[PDB]
Formats: C-alpha cells, structure tokens, sequence
C-alpha cells in the first residue's frame, strides 16, 4: 500500500497553472481569489486501512478519508458532490474525481522529497509542490 514517505504534514510552496484548472472546474470568481491566494497545508494520515488528506487554508478546510481502490462520496473545496476513487501507481497516489459524467485527476507523487500535485481537468494541467514539515 501506500508509502509511509506520504504520511505527514505538507505545506504548499510553488503552483503552476491553478487558476485555468479552477476555470476548467467551473469555480467561481470569488472563490478562485481564495484559491490562488491559499498555500494550503496538506495532512495525510493513516489508521488501519484508512487514509485521510485533509487540508487546511486560512479560508477553507476540506478533509477525506478513503480505502485505496474503494470509491466513495466527496464533496470538494469549490462545492463539487462526486464519486472518488484513489489508487496508487508505481508510486504516485492518483485520486479521480467524477460528478455529472465529469471527470478530474489529482495524481500525489514524491520527487526529491517534495510531494507534487499534478492536477488535470479536460487537459488543462496544474503542477502544485509541497514540502514536509
Ligand atoms: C484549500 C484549497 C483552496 C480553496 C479554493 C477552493 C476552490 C478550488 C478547489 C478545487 C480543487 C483543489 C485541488 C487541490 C490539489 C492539491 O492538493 O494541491
Ligand atoms: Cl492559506
């Protein structure tokens, strides 16, 4: 399962490409203010065969808990219901994300260290990196 290296506590320190994404998701305005301002911290844990990300922004906190491969019921940061499915490829933790035959990605991979978001809705491509504190 997943790598004990995932397990901690991250804080963001570079995004690339966030605002397009958050356009491509049908996020508002106002609340794509909040998101390219945010440098969220990301928690990961986990507590049998459960593990949760929650993350932490001075606006806004989101937090879920999943079985690997298991799908599940999230309601996102921007007011998205979807079914989500996280499983791990050869390293990279991959969330997707459905709702009304939509479909994004959030694939967490650890790189020199750091923990890097690679966000993708219709093709449009945002890169987030974190560090461990
Ligand atoms: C805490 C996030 C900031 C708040 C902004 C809310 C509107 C956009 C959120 C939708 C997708 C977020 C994907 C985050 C990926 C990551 O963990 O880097
Ligand atoms: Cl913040």
């Amino acid at each position: 399962g997943m790598s004990n290296k995932f397990l901690g506590t991250w804080k963001l320190v570079s995004s690339e490409n966030f605002d397009d994404y958050m356009k491509a998701l049908g996020v508002g305005l106002a609340t794509r203010k909040l998101g390219n301002l945010a440098k969220p911290t990301v928690i990961i844990s986990k507590k049998g065969d459960i593990i949760t990300i929650r993350t932490e922004s001075t606006a806004k906190n989101t937090e879920i808990s999943f079985k690997l491969g298991q799908e599940f019921e999230e309601t996102t940061a921007d007011n998205r219901k979807t079914k989500s499915i996280v499983t791990l490829q050869r390293g990279s933790l991959n969330q997707v994300q459905r709702w009304d035959g939509k479909e994004t990605t959030i694939k967490r991979k650890l790189v020199n260290g750091k923990m890097v978001a690679e966000c993708k809705m219709k093709g449009v491509v945002c890169t987030r990196i974190y560090e461990k504190v």
